[PDB]
Formats: structure tokens, C-alpha cells, sequence
């Protein structure tokens, strides 16, 4: 699988039949159809004690991994029941600024989309939670081109180091709080992972308010490679999946 003409999202169903499931992600968020639910509690992000370990290029994106042996960086409240631990974060970007995000808003596509993956700590480990309907919690944040994001420069600088597939780099003392918008207003719905195995275990939380990053920050993302060192060079762009049918599911709003 990949995002190429021959291995793209339109071919995933072949190896991952769930691709055509009932709670597939990403989706289009119709703001006029989303339902204001007053029983929704405010989001609770506790990332003051976070511990980043490394940055890796897995051939489809770059992941910033965290130590999840303890409740260092946790997500609770909102639509969630119990505590979710931050395992990693990554992005999805496009070739141009008109595309990149996975979720859309009234059909509108952003430059990129940031995903912070969490797993329910009653299941004990990541591998076990992916076997549960409420196993994961993904915090989605849209990225628009404007002013630089100071809190994001550190990631940008280390990309040169992990240009190709398989490369990894030590990445400690990175505070994720720097990637968060002012507002914690969100939309929530039952979905899946947007990449294979596409397991239908995710509780999506997409923030209304986007973060802006500079043209130059975003440009460095696009210099990454899908291919491994020594192979023909294939630029890492458009690593996003097209919106899926909501199919009965209802999108709730915290605002
Ligand atoms: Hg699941
Ligand atoms: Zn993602």
C-alpha cells in the first residue's frame, strides 16, 4: 500500500477489506449537520510531563514517538471515558497548499493535518487496545499556511536527518503543548485509523481552530522521501486519504 496510482487508497480494500467498513475515517464535517451536544465535557490534555524519544520515517510519514510506560502525557474528559496515553504524533500533507488534510470542513481542505494518537490505558498496551471499539483516541488539528509556528521549528530542523524510509533520530525534550491551538473546541465521531490496518477503533476529536505554520515550514515536509536510501527518489507528498461515507454516524459538536 501507498498513495501512488497503483497502490493508492482506492486499492487498499483488496488487502484490507475493512476499507469498505461502516465506521471508516476520514470524513467530511458538515458544520450545519453536526449536532451541538451539551452533555460534552471540556477536553483535558495533560502533556506537561511528556517524554519524546525519537523521530522516524516509516515510508508513509514521520512519527515522533513518546514513552507510554507511564501516564506522562494523557488525554481525558470530553467524549472519552477513562485515560488515554499519547504514543505518537505525525502529519499528513499535500503537494500544494490547497490539499493535505484528511478531514474536511464543509468540504474545505487544509494544508496539512496533525494526528496525536492515544490508547485507552484500561487495555494495558497499544496492541490490545486496537482490538477494542473504544481502544484509541486521536486528536486531530488542521494546519493552515500563514505565520511560522515557533513550537514546530524543532521538528522541521531534524527532517534532513530522516529523509528516507527507515531512518530514525533521537528526539528528546520535545513539548507537544507547542502544537496546540488556543481553543479546545471540537467535533467528535466514531471512526478508524486513516491508514492500513484501518482498524475501526478510534474516537475522533477534531479541533475547530486550526494552527498556522509558515510556507517554509510546510515546504520542508515535502522534501521527505517515501523511498529508502539508494532507491529512485519519490517525494513524500499527498499522504492523505479521501473522505469516506459517514453512513448513519452522527457528528457531535462541543460548541
Ligand atoms: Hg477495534
Ligand atoms: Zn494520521
Amino acid at each position: 500500500w501507498g498513495y501512488g496510482k497503483h497502490n493508492g487508497p482506492e486499492h487498499w480494500h483488496k488487502d484490507f477489506p475493512i476499507a469498505k467498513g461502516e465506521r471508516q475515517s476520514p470524513v467530511d464535517i458538515d458544520t450545519h449537520t453536526a449536532k451541538y451536544d451539551p452533555s460534552l465535557k471540556p477536553l483535558s490534555v495533560s502533556y506537561d510531563q511528556a517524554t519524546s524519544l525519537r523521530i522516524l520515517n516509516n515510508g508513509h510519514a514521520f512519527n515522533v514517538e513518546f514513552d507510554d510506560s507511564q501516564d506522562k502525557a494523557v488525554l481525558k474528559g470530553g467524549p472519552l471515558d477513562g485515560t488515554y496515553r499519547l504514543i505518537q504524533f505525525h502529519f499528513h500533507w499535500g503537494s500544494l497548499d490547497g490539499q493535505g488534510s484528511e478531514h474536511t470542513v464543509d468540504k474545505k481542505k487544509y494544508a496539512a493535518e496533525l494526528h496525536l494518537a492515544h490508547w485507552n490505558t484500561k487495555y494495558g498496551d497499544f496492541g490490545k487496545a486496537v482490538q477494542q471499539p473504544d481502544g484509541l483516541a486521536v486528536l486531530g488539528i488542521f494546519l493552515k499556511v500563514g505565520s511560522a509556528k515557533p513550537g514546530l521549528q524543532k521538528v522541521v530542523d531534524v527532517l534532513d536527518s530522516i529523509k528516507t524510509k527507515g531512518k530514525s533520530a533521537d528526539f528528546t525534550n520535545f513539548d507537544p503543548r507547542g502544537l496546540l491551538p488556543e481553543s479546545l473546541d471540537y467535533w467528535t465521531y466514531p471512526g478508524s485509523l486513516t491508514t492500513p490496518p484501518l482498524l475501526e477503533c478510534v474516537t475522533w476529536i477534531v479541533l475547530k481552530e486550526p494552527i498556522s505554520v509558515s510556507s517554509e515550514q510546510v515546504l520542508k515536509f515535502r522534501k521527505l522521501n517515501f523511498n529508502g536510501e539508494g532507491e529512485p527518489e519519490e517525494l513524500m507528498v499527498d499522504n492523505w486519504r479521501p473522505a469516506q461515507p459517514l453512513k448513519n454516524r452522527q457528528i457531535k459538536a462541543s460548541f
